[PDB]
């Protein structure tokens, strides 16, 4: 027997930061974040609450990534890519991304589900099995 | 506003599974899992839910981790451990899990949300570039 209570402390328990988007054509506004979010990335809430996320990527945007980002967002669908994000100090992190389309019932507007997993460590040690091999 | 829709979907779209115990009696008993879960795992949700997780350990025994966590969970307190479980098939894996009480209890019952996150290749390789430096 579950609740709806229960679901946002399902979200909040979320490792993996959790995030919610609205589709402003050519931008993607964030509306929701969950704390993990905001620790993996040093932002609190109403300081990126409706921006487009590209504010991670700081001054690198010449990524392979983003052109496949935005045509998966097109034909409404899911995709899964690894980037290079800052932090709010200005670390840097690897950051693989999954953005789901979902849409809501409610209105029938589509929003996107983004989970971002810190793989800097896999990234890391593959590298260096690569340097090793 | 965000909708119960999108919370849900938000649990849905988790990389790593997600489950809910509530306590009974002496233990914890699954009320949900999500999907990854279930695909992590091997098992299905009419076979697993309404019992404890105990099963996942399968041929092994109570190491820090299980004796810790029964502690923490007593106590309610969070915590995090990383174990070799078994799917159905019979497939090894290293799961780590962390176990989080939760209350803003309306309910008189308490529910511990647990994080089941895969981290074998992880672990291999760094097995292989650890050992490849020895
Ligand atoms: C829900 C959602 C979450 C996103 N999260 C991130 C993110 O955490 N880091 C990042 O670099 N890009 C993220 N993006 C992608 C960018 O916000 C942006 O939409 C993408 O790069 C599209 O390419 P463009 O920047 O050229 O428009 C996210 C996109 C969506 C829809
Ligand atoms: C929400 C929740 C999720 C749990 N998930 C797992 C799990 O994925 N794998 C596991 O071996 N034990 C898990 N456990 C703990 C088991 O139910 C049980 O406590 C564990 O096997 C330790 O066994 P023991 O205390 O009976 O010795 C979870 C417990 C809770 C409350």
């Amino acid at each position: 027997m579950i609740n709806a209570q229960l679901l946002q402390s399902m979200v909040d328990a979320s490792n993996d930061g959790i995030v919610v988007a609205e589709k402003e054509g050519d931008d993607t506004i964030l509306i929701y974040v969950n704390a993990a979010f905001e620790y993996l990335t040093g932002y609190s809430r109403d300081e990126i609450l409706y921006q487009d996320c590209r504010f991670l990527q700081g001054d690198d945007r010449d990524q392979l990534g983003r052109a496949r980002i935005r045509k998966a967002m097109a034909e409404g669908r899911p995709c899964r890519e690894v980037l290079r994000n800052y932090r709010k100090d200005g670390s840097a992190f690897w950051n693989e991304l999954s953005i789901t389309p979902v849409k809501s019932d409610f209105d029938q507007r589509t929003y996107f589900i983004g989970i971002q997993k810190d793989v800097s460590r896999q990234v890391e040690l593959e590298r260096e099995l690569a340097e090793l091999r």
